[PDB]
């Protein structure tokens, strides 16, 4: 049953992004909380454009977590309505857009915008933006477990077949995994993002709040990443 | 094929109840002091014992320590054999302490002499009422999640559970590192990553990284990490 000693999948190919700090940013400027949230999609679009030029291929971005449901009804409804603007900002861009997470919990207004945004952009050969909306690492690992159990029940596989590669092919976020993770907002934790996929990722935390995160901030993170690899082997 | 996450569990929380520890920086430390390659490794078990003593007094209840990873097998045979022989010291160092000691990881890959020492160390200390030290030896987060998955699959095949039972609590009970999860993770050695340690369990853990190499990590360094932890604001996704 056991055996472990005897492949896992300059510039980082895949960047993961935790877009934290939006509320504090607004509250600082005497603004209402919602003003902060309004910068999310525009900023992300702007970041995709900068990254696309640098040669980055994938960005996975944390927009809403399975724990975010615990916020006030007011705040939640506002965020889930706001995410409709994903269509406007991306539908006519050069970016290919996928969503990961539990779609069925979201308003049908939002469900339709998402499906449409995916359909319209599915052909773009540029940067692939993955938006994690109603997502969690616990959820990802559990839905992969259920899917593997179903396969074993239907005679498709044996317990001896269950390995890293098999499990990887059932997760919503797949190889190649993030080379670098950037978390804005000053906190040093992963908050139930891509738990499996971050096993060997480099972590970069900045105190810069997400709405102030610009090209200069990004280029710094990448510079820091390249210094880590000079002393890594 | 049906998901639902909307109406929902976490195993967290002055003092951190559970500290996870990545012990990095041993070879650099020796090479700096002009000592032998493996001189750094010789500080592991002593330091751990010392850290348990300090932590135990402070009111900490659990320490999980990363001693050997699934990726460490790729080091030289010389270095590997030395480490695996050195882990035999676990019995001497802990057997007569007040500390309860468990090992997580794939025990069957290890030399039988090591397997026996481990089982003995576990048996002797299983009754102690003080601090629980978990030593991750031949462990990885990928391995932990996979062995839990196989166990769940076997049960479903034998009619002992169905797919609608598979949830966070179920999975927690099948993993080798269980609730309560780490409140704080300390990584010595200056690098900022988790290197396939407790992937599932670190979901809401606070991370502290220090440039201090592990052999120089002492009581003052530890109290600093704890002080840093106590400043932090944990929201767990709320406001
Ligand atoms: C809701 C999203 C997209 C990210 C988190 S930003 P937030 O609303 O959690 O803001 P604060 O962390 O409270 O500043
Ligand atoms: C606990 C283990 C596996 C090793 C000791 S730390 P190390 O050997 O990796 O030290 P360096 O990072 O090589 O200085
Ligand atoms: C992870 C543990 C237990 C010790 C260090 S093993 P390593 O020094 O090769 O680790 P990294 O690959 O540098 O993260
Ligand atoms: C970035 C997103 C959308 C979610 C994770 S950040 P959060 O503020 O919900 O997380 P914490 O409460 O700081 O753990
Ligand atoms: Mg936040
Ligand atoms: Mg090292
Ligand atoms: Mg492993």
């Amino acid at each position: 049953s056991c055996s472990l000693n005897l492949k896992l999948c300059l510039m980082p190919k895949h960047i993961a992004l935790i877009m934290d700090g939006n509320r504090r940013w607004a509250k600082d400027k005497g603004l209402e909380v919602y003003e902060g949230h309004k910068h999310i999609i525009p900023k992300l679009k702007e970041i995709c454009d900068i990254s696309s030029k640098l040669g980055i291929q994938i960005i996975t971005a944390f927009a809403f977590s399975t724990e975010n449901w615990k916020r006030s009804k007011e705040e939640v409804d506002f965020l889930l309505q706001m995410f409709e603007e994903i269509y406007d900002e991306f539908s006519r861009s050069g970016v290919r857009v996928s969503i990961i997470g539990c779609k069925s919990d979201l308003p049908m207004t939002l469900q339709k915008c998402i499906a449409l945004t995916e359909e319209t952009t599915k052909g773009n050969k540029g940067l692939h933006l993955v938006i994690a909306l109603n997502y969690g690492g616990y959820y990802d690992i559990l839905q992969a477990t259920k899917s593997i159990v179903n396969k074993a029940m239907n005679g498709l596989l044996d317990v001896e077949d269950i390995n890293k590669n098999l499990f990887d092919q059932e997760l919503e976020s797949k190889c190649p995994n993030p080379d670098l993770l950037i978390r804005t907002g000053g906190e040093q934790r992963v908050s139930n993002f891509l738990l499996w996929q971050l096993a060997y990722t480099e972590f970069y935390f900045t105190n810069t709040l997400f709405p102030d995160f610009g090209e200069e901030d990004l280029k710094e993170a990448i510079m820091n990443f390249q210094q880590r690899h000079r002393r890594f082997g």
